[PDB]
């Protein structure tokens, strides 16, 4: 493996290993996509690379599919200290 490490770079998007939550529930994803429910925890497997699409891993399920970059949020609800 080899990564591009020159010096320092800014950050904006989520990185691999960050827990993202779904904005809505998806029972029937596109043809070749993963399914999930509303408020599902997933781990960023890799960085987006399909134009507004991220690859996460469903905990409960355990599969790996693409997710709408515009359908993910930062796990942070008004519950649990």
């Amino acid at each position: 493996g080899s990564s591009g490490s020159s010096g320092r770079m800014p950050t904006r998007r989520w990185a691999p290993g960050t827990q993202c939550i779904t904005k809505c529930e998806h029972t029937r994803p596109k043809p070749g996509e993963l399914a999930f429910r509303k408020g599902d925890v997933v781990t960023i497997l890799e960085a987006c690379e399909n134009k507004s699409w991220y690859r996460v891993k469903h905990h409960t399920s355990g599969q790996e599919g693409l997710l709408a970059a515009g359908a993910l949020r930062e796990r942070s609800g008004p519950s649990s200290g």
